[PDB]
């Protein structure tokens, strides 16, 4: 009778829900409102002094949406959750709630381009400084740390070529550091990896992923310890991001995160079949996928993430020119940015995304004119392989 | 056959839409993606360039969103708008997008309570430091610039009491010194007051109120010059905030906003009749209101409003018990904070909202036991009067 | 605290409607489910027996579904209501609750054509026999009575040329024989008509015109005595056309019903200048508006209508070529079927809708060449006007 | 490039679907618009006089729901596909468009119970008779074919005891006399049972079930040739049902069933263990499974269905007050009606839904006291194993 008791298939499933207490309607009911009625002053003040439970306002928070953050707190094994209008809110509005002038971050440098940009140009102009390392070798990130570091960052698997970051290692050089450890787990969803139990303070995802998994939601949530998200709430959402989630978007997501077991055993199954055709393909120079054994952190991957994944990189042979004829030869996988969604998408980062800019900066990036990122859909494998086998026969 | 030749009704109608191009819909059509697939990598480069047009992802843009912001950006008379996911996301992308450590602002004191919270707390914790004023002062306007400040910020009316700000004067004082004119027309909607018109460089607004008009969305927008709001688009948003909107929010804010115009009317209509009738009610002490001829700034009120908007304050006799027994009472009236909804909606910030609060921070803050505000619905005025008469004489 | 009290504004924007019980939410709750989940095995058989009220199943009702036939009910001052898939669906399951094999339905040859197909075509098919007549000729309704009829249908003001039809006479006809009458009161909404009060049985709508007034929801809605509506509701529906409503589409035609006072206002103000317009107009033969005093019915219309309605149809000169040249020249009205959204739309039945039936049944259904239907939204009535008199001019 | 050529997985997530058009969207727009405008008077009689594609109105046809009709269609081997308002109305709309007075239907009796409704008191009611037979004798439909008999309709597996009907066999008993076959195919979905490829002339579903799967949707479906589809749609749903399906529905269902291989393959996993369970366990009397091998048509099945269901109906020891007992002891499974969702349903039609119903009617209708249904669930096994055997242990 407690959501955090059963199977993880269970969970997915119940958590955080259940049936509408005036009505019994199964489905959580749409609470697409703005604001809430109070039986009198006096139940309002309690409300506002924070001095008693209940609903106020859909910016503070929402029944709809409490739903979605109790039901993703469970799956990470997190105290609380909170629901926010993307991810790039997620993880601005834990950082902004966290720092403030004079602190330090220590991130990855393979992460997110959005997030890159966040924590490159815009942190430092409000007096947060930003160093970047290889979150790969964990003594970078201690060599990195100052006496003003208040958090380490880090995505994993990473963003290009799916390299891993050791997420206790990390978690235990913050932590002796006085750091908190944040790690975004949009990659990976719940169902794969669990940062938290790794030893993480904070979860972020870009729920516009995996978790809502439908292609149909930009949406970010936020899982860590009832303190810090009480913070993040009201004052990180309530006055400094404004980042609240639409109901509706928390819906959808509610929605989507019941079929999250289902979905990514599929992504991961069609994946791995895929990763393996594209390692003995003879126009293909390299494969990034953690279920290849030949990945250089292969067994970190095993011990730390319950499947492989659903994104695959990888280089074609021909470089620039190759990518772009293969992209332009697919007829099954759709060319478009975002990942996770039940339709396998594909994109050339380096003709697409990263034409203006110089060979040079995307090396440094870890982008090479050859790397094109795909991710997995719900199709028959035996279509997207022949569909690529199609494609790649073209292009080379 | 431009949207911006047409009377004012018939932008509010028409402006920003058009029937659907491919099927001929004519509702705008709910693009409630998160991606865009692109016809080939060219295409898809040109556009990542900012050296194309079209679509990407649903954080940077959407058509649904798009049109709303170019409904907003007519009736405001500006060139360019931006959706988010909230008011406060309007404000704070505007002023994170605008100001950098070293910065400072010179707000009104007389603005919105979660605003306020932004600018004396968490502004000054990213170096950017907030002078408050007295906004119906312009001279203390003037004597509280800095060679720092980039911004002068105001609301009016302004939430308590409903006074003014001669928003062409502080527009030219603002412009003397080199900074930029930010006002928030939440309370009045473009219908009603136009400050870009006046001088103003950017408006804000929070849609959850008479813009949406039927309280079921969250939700921000900022007009201004393309310029700043590419800014605020590539920058503040997409990095900073993160503050999108859904697009199932535009698409409502969109409805709503069709009967802009006939709401406004009957709003304004329904609360000059409440607000005679409060001014003749021996219990009542006081009504705020831009309507009644004793509102001490009534002829800017006159000049710079072209109606005197749907919002009511007020003080009963004897204070807080009777605000707190007034507010009990009422039995048609909603209690509950939010405004410019279709119902009718009372809050007792001392009794509700401010009980903790000592009643001595509560008088500097303009607030004072017996004050009551009022958002006036479309019900039949004689029903709000009847249902406020009745709740008075029992309150007093 | 009984919505029935309330002024009629009042009934618009409250009855039906109240916060959500278990949360306070001000917005109807979307209950967007399939099924209630039962507190016991008792709950349930209670429920099915139809010996405890509360919910089962959406198709049989649903919360959101039940506030918006509780508010039409209230609207329409009859005891109940049932919301239906669409207009068609309010009207069919309404007469195949009604009728069998064997029975007689005297029905106004000036409907609806969907309608008229359906009482033409399907009936007889059903052994239903329908018997059509010029209900402006009470008489005609009297001399096609027969022992087997048990329903009079009628539309008023009728879909071409807006001819008027006497409700109470008519119901006091068909009661004297032993039948009912059902008025389809979609052209005027309960606003501006309400043909319970004159005496019909049962009121149907389809509330993809005004009561919507948006443009963005098909849906039907029924209004009548309790004992019927419950056999609509249990045989009709739940049996034989299966004719639900979504429960986004009532949250929907909730939304756009609390401005139905405002916008019919609005309508028919805009729609008695641009008729008067037209009257004037050289080129224009002939004027079909309730609001003219021309029309041969306008002292009934004054009786029986509150206002003249949104609706305007009239007759260009030059026939079929004219009609074609105009709407082909307007600008901002909107080429379309439908009508009660908030854009302008325009219609040429010869042209458009009726180009493949002969010149002779045209004639007979009362369109000229020359006829076009013009439904009148919110724009400011001088665009309007200048639309018309441009694309006029151009036309003759 | 055409949608029929892939694997299933593939057609489930990408028949009837493709970009936007004129923006890229990946997700289907959500077309929720009652009109659509013509670009001309002549555009508008192309599409009128059918001699033209292109929409017009949402009753007779939207861009959303096209999509889901065509995906369907694609799924089921069928030429055309149409929506409705629900799945009762997929039957009515397709019953009351074939049949006409004096016409006859051999129906199954072992069928949903609404129906048997429609069926048993309203078809006769319009001079349709019907009459039903046991359809596990294929026999039993042979002798009870007349000269009028213009449809034979079946249910498999069929509603209570989950009954076969051998689809081929009956087809061809049909066919030979002149008359179609209809297939209610709701309990397996095209997933696990194609009808039209055994023969069947023309599929219906309930789409409120497995097609959308998530317990969200009221919706319908009919499958079949253009030339009877559209006169499904032209004259059954056009004029006499009146139920269209809402563009939001579709659109739910659409995404719905992106997850149809995945989600039955995982309740169809899930209820053979539960079976098995079952069919273990000494307080349960019976357990009907197509799965187990005692199901005495099990050999059909295994030709018929590629897997045998989410559904399990067993008889519990100690009947009527054991099966009460049972179902109030259940915490995890959720007492309701409806199956097909992504939760665990379970209901005991003796005590619930057959209270009032003598001991008598309900055994002739396949019901005993002790009969419970299970609709499986995404949930873990074990975990409704648990809830099950703990149940089951308390009731007996
Ligand atoms: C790992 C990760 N974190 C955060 C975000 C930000 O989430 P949002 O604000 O977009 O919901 C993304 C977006 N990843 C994208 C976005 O477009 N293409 C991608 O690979 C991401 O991949
Ligand atoms: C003037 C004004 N600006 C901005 C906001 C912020 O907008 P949001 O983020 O809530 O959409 C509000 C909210 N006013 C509220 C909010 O709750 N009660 C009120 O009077 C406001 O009144
Ligand atoms: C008077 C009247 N009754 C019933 C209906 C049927 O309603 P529905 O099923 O479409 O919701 C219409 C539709 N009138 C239309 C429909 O398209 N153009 C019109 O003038 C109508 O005008
Ligand atoms: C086989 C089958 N056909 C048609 C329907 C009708 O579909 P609807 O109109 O409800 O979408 C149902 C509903 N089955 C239900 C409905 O409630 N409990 C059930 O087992 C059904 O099981
Ligand atoms: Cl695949
Ligand atoms: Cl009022
Ligand atoms: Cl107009
Ligand atoms: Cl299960």
């Amino acid at each position: 009778s407690d959501c955090r008791t059963y199977g993880f298939n269970t969970q997915i499933v119940h958590a955080g829900q259940q049936p509408d207490p005036s009505t019994g309607a199964l489905s959580t009911p749409i609470f697409q409102t703005s604001t809430f009625v109070f039986d009198s002053a006096e139940q309002g003040a309690a409300r506002f002094a924070l001095e008693e439970s209940g609903y106020i306002y859909t910016r503070l928070g929402n029944p709809t949406t409490d739903a979605l953050e109790k039901k993703l707190a469970v799956l990470e094994r997190g105290e609380a959750g909170l629901a926010t209008a993307s991810g790039i809110s997620a993880i601005t509005t834990t950082l902004l709630t966290l720092c403030q002038q004079g602190d330090h971050i220590v991130s990855a440098s393979a992460i997110y381009g959005c997030t890159h940009a966040f924590l490159s140009h815009s942190m430092p102009k409000f007096g947060i400084n930003v160093s970047f390392v290889d979150a790969a070798k964990p003594e970078e990130i201690r060599a990195a740390m100052r006496p003003e570091t208040k958090v380490v960052y880090i995505e994993t698997p990473a963003n290009p070529t799916l390299s891993l970051v050791d997420i206790e290692t990390v978690a235990g050089i913050a932590h002796q550091q006085g750091a908190l450890l944040v790690v975004d787990n949009t990659f990976m969803s719940p169902y794969c990896q669990q940062p938290l139990q790794l030893g993480a303070d904070i979860v972020v995802h870009s729920v516009t992923k995996y978790i809502n998994g439908h292609g149909d939601v930009i949406g970010g949530i936020i899982v860590g310890k009832q303190e810090f998200i009480d913070q993040a709430r009201f004052v990180g959402l309530k006055d400094i991001t404004g980042g609240c989630m639409s109901p509706f978007n928390a819906w959808l997501t509610l929605r989507g995160v019941k079929t999250l077991g289902i979905r990514m055993e599929r992504h991961c199954e069609n994946a791995l079949k895929i990763a393996r055709f594209l390692e003995g393909h003879p126009s293909i120079t390299r494969v990034y996928y953690p279920g290849l054994s030949s990945h250089p952190q292969y067994e970190l991957g095993q011990r730390q993430m319950s499947l492989p994944g659903g994104i695959i990189s990888f280089e074609i042979a021909g470089g620039l020119e190759a990518g772009r004829r293969m992209i332009n030869s697919v007829e099954l996988c759709l060319l478009a940015v975002s990942l996770g969604d039940t339709e396998t998408l594909i994109q050339h980062p380096a003709s697409m995304t990263h034409s203006p800019v110089a060979p040079e900066e995307r090396l440094k990036a870890g982008i090479t004119d050859g790397l094109i990122r795909l991710s997995v859909g719900l199709e028959d494998p035996e279509d997207i392989i022949n569909d690529l086998e199609h494609a790649i026969r073209k292009a080379t």
